[PDB]
């Protein structure tokens, strides 16, 4: 079994290297010997105002990038969150076991609730960590492969599951968090100590999978480095250079230490071009797959339709189990 | 059509006079010329820890008291909230359009968040006004018959519906609130300026429908009055006496003004006995109906099973409408 669950929001027209290397690469490695549910979490997207035409299109292109990155619909379940009602059913129950102060200590919330503490925060922006917990717990998930930015959220999920099981033993699976080391955080290229996010202002440090490959290669060349002319791996001291080697290692397969000793005598310029070529060679097979999946959508549609059918059969059994323990009339 | 929705929590083994006169009496009058959905809102109950065996039993006895008070399963839909997944689906969406500060200004929340501001509040205790909005809006409700204690919650529902329709015109029905005048608030009998709630500490001022009728009549006799020996209706000055006449008027059908001029020359003692006899005559037909509904449950079960089927057909169409406007892949 070794049941796995993970999700990405359809908040943009393309994943970036952080999503692909910090999350989806780990999924592709897991799917062959784990029972895997990979979700496009469109209910999370609407915590921020969303254009309806874009939201539907980005939902499909997020699932398409899953397949383009190697997710295999014969080995794994891909589905759209909003199509499985159990997620919200479980999230209401779990919110009843979640401390108010526990939810207000979440970092995302204190960011937006900093400049406009009550003026611009919504309830959804306050409670989405509880819906994230329900996303995982509805599938009896044993392991959750995520980047480091999701760690605090999933500690909340584990705590609420243990609190619930304290009242009702053996109802929910408490999941283990699986965060990588090298690819745990792909950083911005114009700002080496800040996390590559879709909401970065200027995308000149952002590397989108479906962007024009020559533009992404132009951004890699413009990456902020240091001034030591020494190519080595020290992220605390060398944020830029360690990022680029981390990227090149991830898109190729070559260990960082092997890369570093090969870069003995080499300069940052050759490290940039080399990374730029590996990335261009990485994104080009993806863009061609996405373009076929976008142009011919009966294949993608059908994967998502089988996926939601399978996800509903699992997740609704969990809800019915939780409801029976709570004492609801069934 | 004139679509109606209203709900009561299964938080105790009996409704009291406030529920029956402040809410259910109004429903019985409406059901014959309105399209009515009457809900036992068991998802709201679990905002407070609930014994599973009691919660299931109180859910059934709340629906039984509906029928015992005159709700007619041929003219109205009775169902259990947790059995219709659209409620939580809509509540998540609506929370994304609800201001954080708007939800924290709700009175219930500031009560519990007063002594233990973050120590004892849960997310469910903070967000249930949003689930209450979804309860109403999922059925294209035109009118909501409630007591005065629900007014602030339903202003929130109306505001979030208008905010949602602002982005997506004509999606949600904005409901009108229908609060009575006389029976708007049945007060405690040992504390005439506080609202008869199931959580009153001492039930010596609380009049439960299914309590032993002689005990409820004993509590009516012990009602706090004044010391003016004058029987008249002035709730600001005469809180006790106006309560008792309000109760007697509601359980009989006789207008208060007609009662008052009949009580010219009479003392508070005769006002109490007279109320006690009217109540005893009121609760005894209810207890006999509930006792049959409890003892023989295939009838009740079947009403709730038809009710949830009908509620799901309506409420899921609303969700699918909201989801399509939002841009979710259907
Ligand atoms: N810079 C990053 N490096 C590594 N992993 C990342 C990075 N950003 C996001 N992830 C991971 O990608 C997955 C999807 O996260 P999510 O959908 O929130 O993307 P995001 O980049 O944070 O976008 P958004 O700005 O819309 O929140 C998660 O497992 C998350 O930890
Ligand atoms: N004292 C009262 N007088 C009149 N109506 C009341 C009174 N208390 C509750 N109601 C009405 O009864 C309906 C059901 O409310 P609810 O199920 O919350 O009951 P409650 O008496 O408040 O119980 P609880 O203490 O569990 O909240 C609502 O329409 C509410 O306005
Ligand atoms: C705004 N919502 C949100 N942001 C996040 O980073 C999480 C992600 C997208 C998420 C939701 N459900 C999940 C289940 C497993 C792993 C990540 C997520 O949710
Ligand atoms: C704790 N939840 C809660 N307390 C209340 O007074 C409301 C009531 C029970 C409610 C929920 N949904 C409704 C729909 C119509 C009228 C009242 C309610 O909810
Ligand atoms: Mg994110
Ligand atoms: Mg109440």
């Amino acid at each position: 079994s070794r049941r796995i669950f993970s999700g990405v929001q359809p908040t943009s027209d393309s994943l970036h290297l952080g999503n692909a290397l910090g999350a989806v690469a780990q999924w592709v490695g897991l799917q062959d010997d784990h029972d895997a549910f990979f979700c496009v979490v469109d209910l999370h997207a609407i915590t921020i105002p969303q254009d309806p035409e874009a939201l539907r299109r980005r939902t499909l292109i997020t699932a398409a990038q899953y397949l383009a990155l190697g997710i295999d619909p014969g080995r794994a379940t891909i589905f759209v969150q909003s199509q499985v009602p159990a997620h919200t059913q479980l999230a209401w129950v779990l919110g009843c076991f979640t401390g108010f102060g526990q939810a207000s200590r979440m970092t995302q919330f204190k960011d937006k609730s900093a400049r406009q503490g009550s003026e611009a925060t919504t309830v959804g922006l306050f409670t989405y960590p509880v819906l994230q917990a329900a996303d995982v717990l509805a599938y009896d998930t044993e392991l959750v492969p995520v980047g480091e930015d999701q760690r605090q959220h999933l500690e909340l999920a584990r705590d609420v599951a243990q609190r619930f099981n304290s009242r009702f033993p053996g109802t929910l699976v408490v999941p283990d968090v699986l965060i990588p080391k090298m690819t745990a955080k792909i950083y911005d290229l114009q700002d080496p100590t800040s996390k590559m996010s879709k909401s970065a202002g200027t995308d000149a440090g952002l590397i989108n999978l479906l962007d024009d490959p020559a533009l992404s290669a132009k951004k890699i060349r413009s990456a902020v480095t240091d001034s030591e002319r020494d190519i080595r791996y020290d992220p605390d001291v060398k944020p830029g250079v360690s990022n680029l080697l981390n990227i090149q290692s991830a898109v190729t397969g070559t260990d960082i230490d092997v890369l570093v000793d090969g870069y003995a005598g080499h300069g940052y310029g050759d490290l940039k071009k080399d990374t730029a070529e590996a990335v261009v060679e990485f994104v080009n097979p993806i863009q061609a797959r996405v373009d076929e999946l976008t142009a011919d959508p009966a294949e993608l549609e059908a994967v998502l339709a089988a996926g939601a059918q399978r996800a509903h059969d699992v997740a609704s059994k969990t809800v019915q189990r939780v409801y029976d323990r709570l004492g609801f009339l069934l």
